[PDB]
């Protein structure tokens, strides 16, 4: 009876000390996605709780923190695959950085002296236009759709030198209205409601 | 029967357009936690995915992207509660920025000229000591434990201009060895395995 | 125990002899929908097995048989509500009557002499143009979408003298790619993937 | 992980465009059955939702619409099996066409003028006898039972040129009192409650 | 302690129901068939401890049925009797003449065979009586299990050994549907022919 | 799918007409047991619903009806095994035939002229003493226990000319206090509550 | 969200520190019973996992350790009820102290210098006859049944000064053959398989 | 069928008379653990009740009764494995023998005269310090933690001449705050909340 107990204790030790012992996540996967509450990421990727490192922010956009996190998981925690997942009805496609900056300026905030990263004072902007850009709203970045942002994020990570390129990278769009992924720019909803010449079953 | 169908259609319409219509998440909650695969945050808070905007990065540390994200959720998306959740066996407590810096430098990386935020060129460091600091490992920030990091995060968020002062902020530490939250510095294990004078039952 | 047995047998008798005893379906409902295997109609309407009379044909289009069936359920079996449900990727929006007629003529069908209703010889056509229109493909009827066809079906039934004025009628479109209904012409999939000004959460 | 996601996206595209791509239902099966609420057809045939095209009308009787729908499903959508399912306590075996006509005539209807198919004006009758016959009640057709009607349907479809002769056609009767099919004319209930010579077990 | 003691008394009562004068949970006695397809408790919607269930070949009223029914009603407090015949009954597939000859072929002498070893007083003294003893439906003039259920109800209703206060009802177990029906009330035929229906108002 | 339906209907037909077609019960078994409500016979024998013919009377005692029934199942319905099951706290071991006789005499019953078997007039007793024996109470038959009665039942059936000699016969006693069978005269309850010299485990 | 968490931590703290904080078991119960593997005590007593302090030894016999443990649970941990459960087929009723003492002596054990309690050297015997008594076999204590032993245990604990007088004490016997309790010396089994005059149901 | 019944009666007879027949528990296992209500021992060892003899007292401490019981289970009942399981928040680590003795002495108890083992007069202490020592509180025995007590108990049993050499002995500590066993002095909880140099995943 004791040999099973000993076995299960060692298993529990490995799980509790993965980052000490150099054990990766179960699918060696890292996911860049959205903090949005409707983006239920795990079921749409077909993954289990311990399968991936899931990074989440406003819009699922590549920030310095996204790169910081991506660079550690890949280089140090054995991640070999990245999946970028933007989503539909994203808040970053509902406002602009100009509106947001003016909103804060009207409450007394001063973009030039606001401490954007208290733990890293080296990061300053010294411009109101850089403060607008910092929020990373779609229209300010010149992006029209989450599909375009998914591919854009894939490209940024693909070209960045902090990531090793044995790593495979792919981008998808989460559809909040159907809780399902699509490939960027592959929309079948217009095609199914129009005439289209079908073929006879062989 | 059609009226049941009509109300359910309006229900799913609002769900798909929450961000246009000004509908918050179900608990008006925002969580700052870790990307670690063993941190099953929803289960440990007793919530469903639709209840919160969950921000996740390497370490559950307050970054500019965390502040960016938290600032938008609180001011524009109606979030009134923030919960910071660090975790045990955090990868950020297993290495130093000095180790990580020398690793990348050994692969030909140049700290001063690497684009840390490609979409925000204004993000620049011009120093190796700043590059080491940018990774935000615990020891380099002077933090000894996830408990201390949970309390540090809450304190920064509480004193930040971009976050409303009426937002309720709280800290916890996710224990990967038990899949359970604890309050910072309130660890039940040590106390139960030593002598402590008991009380006679009344 | 005998009293319980007897009341369950009465219950069985009424269910087995609803049509003899003048008992309607559980929701006094009649559905016109499509035979398509992807149209799972009951779950999309939010009803149970015994709730409705469900009429199904090629395309969910109003035919004489549909009118015959609706006429009997409304006037004699006590149905007070009608729902019409067309669907996406319908076979009737994928070919033309020209195609189908040409195919059948090549296999030896005589448009004028073929028995369209073997049990009712009074139904005759005497033209190849009538044979094409009889198949009721969308393009031949001048209908551009399932949304348009759902509304057309509602109107025809709404204005037909064999269907009582007191019967309430509504139309919907079944989406095969989401297994869910929509109101005709209410498409949000374009709106969710492009910019649209949002409102701040109150 | 992405490969299995891409594999699932392709599969869902095929499902949404079956009629474009020339993909049949999962059984190549077509069912002519009744609209009656007590006829739970899929349960009785032991089939899953995507298995068959299911036509449903008043009585599960072969009409022009059923033939129309059967001709398309077999020739164009690759259906290789037809099953005709009538049912017990069918409303078409509870009334006559004469009753129904007199009822409608008393409410100002004129058999010769009423448009039986608004989308096909070429369908005219020019007689009250044809109008009475159009309702397809069992009595006016000389059909005594759902058993006899199921076989009549099978016969009609077997010898119709719009349905390919290599399609297998079978008939059954749905018993609403048992929620179970039976073969036509093979009713076990009489046989078990009379005297009948048995055989000794060896 | 007190809840264990209460449970101990409950188990004692259960173990000694016949000593203490405790009836079954429904005061019910069921006369039914031995057939393996007659799952009687399920069909009556009853739990195991609800009824005394008498079972024989055919669910036919015999001296043993009257004996058993007499004790359950008068001494064990049964107030309800349910008689349940069934479809495809073996007693409706053969006759006593067939079965008699079969045993005669195997060298059994109807007059000599001891029908109740524990009761020598039961003698028949005729070959016809031996045939009637098997109680096949034909030899009793019964066409259906419906008729046999009604006949069994009628016999028990009129018998002086069974209290007149007791409720007696008959049913027919349908093996093809695992369900009961009322005698002579068969829905299966009525649903498959023309019947003047009524319009819903 | 017709082949499947046909195959299931045949399986129903054989089950419904077992006694016509000459099909035995599943384990070719007949059981003589008691009508007592506490004797849950099937689960105590370890059998399923369709496994056995179960005969039940007042006391699990061999009577003419038990012999009649057992002769038919063995000779005609293919039963090759018999199991007799008496039980603890049997009502037949709780009263006497003399007591029951007196009770009925007080209600005005005439032992000479009571139709003991209405369907068989040839059964008569012509004695007060035979009326007492007819009830078959344990005391009157000279039976000490249910153990003795189970073995006495086995003997009677084993020596009876109407029951085939190759039929296997075994006796048991159902313990109502523990819902479990025992072999006759195997009482271990005394043995477990007193001293008995055990042996060292090898 | 943070309120349910704090509340669940409080409950976790109380549970983990019941002995420090002076919380009793859920029913204020202490059980003296046997180590035997067939004695499933909690289910026989009808109690839950956190209801009782369960003391278990060889035989369920009152030893110094039982008194030690009983006096602490009652005086300091708030236990107000005691239940003694001996069992049938107890190993202490299958052997004698003499043969066991002889067994150990044959292995080279020296009764007068064997440390019976290494943590308490004050416990000495200095006699082979004391060694025999120390094992506490039923025959050496003059106890003939588990029923007598249960009552003896109750009486010893009832008169002991280290056990409070307001504590309620009750004795039972666990039947390993039935997995069930009985009152001492009340055997149902002998009464059920014998004749006994019953009563008519009123 | 009787074949299965006779086989199951043999199994139950063996089960009821294991001590007579010389049949061990299912795993030949003896457990020394605590009477604490929170210690759910069988689920933590992955065993069923029939798998082991479980000794339980205040503390899970090796008393004379523990040795008595262990010597019988090992030598006579075939036990080949011993498992010692102390626990966290143990009452024996919450008070002292001095306090307990004082409590009893003030209530009128005379240490030297009280019968510590009524059935064994040979057990005498003749000292107040021995009375304090008799309770076996951790502090008096010089034991720091349940971990230390688990190893102590294992060592005492392993060196005792009444327990065979070949019996395998192992110690664990049950954590009430996680219902989980750990190896003595192998605590992951402290290691996971402080810095420790990790290794890069290969
Ligand atoms: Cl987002
Ligand atoms: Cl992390
Ligand atoms: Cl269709
Ligand atoms: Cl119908
Ligand atoms: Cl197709
Ligand atoms: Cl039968
Ligand atoms: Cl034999
Ligand atoms: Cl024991
Ligand atoms: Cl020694
Ligand atoms: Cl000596
Ligand atoms: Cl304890």
């Amino acid at each position: 009876v004791s040999e099973y107990i000993d076995s299960e204790l060692k298993r529990l030790e490995d799980y509790a000390l993965r980052r000490v012992k150099g054990i990766p996540n179960n699918r060696r996967l890292w996911v860049l996605t959205c903090m949005d509450e409707r983006v239920h990421i795990e079921q749409s990727l077909g993954i289990q709780p311990d399968d991936a490192h899931i990074y989440r922010n406003a819009g699922g956009i590549v920030t310095d923190d996204a790169i910081r996190s991506a660079s550690l998981t890949t280089n140090f925690f054995g991640t070999k695959e990245i999946i970028v997942v933007t989503h539909t009805d994203c808040g970053m496609l509902r406002f602009t950085g100009e509106e947001v900056a003016k909103y804060f300026i009207s409450k007394g905030i001063k973009p030039t002296e606001v401490q954007l990263d208290p733990l890293l004072p080296a990061f300053r902007i010294s411009s109101e236009e850089d403060f607008i850009k910092w929020f990373k709203f779609y229209e300010d970045l010149g992006v029209k759709s989450p599909d375009e942002m998914a591919l854009k994020g894939v490209e940024i990570l693909r070209n960045h030198p902090l990531i090793p390129k044995d790593v495979r990278i792919t981008g998808y769009v989460y559809e909040v209205e159907t809780h399902r992924l699509r490939k960027p720019n592959q929309i079948i909803y217009n095609e199914t409601s129009k005439f289209e010449h079908g073929t006879i079953v062989k």
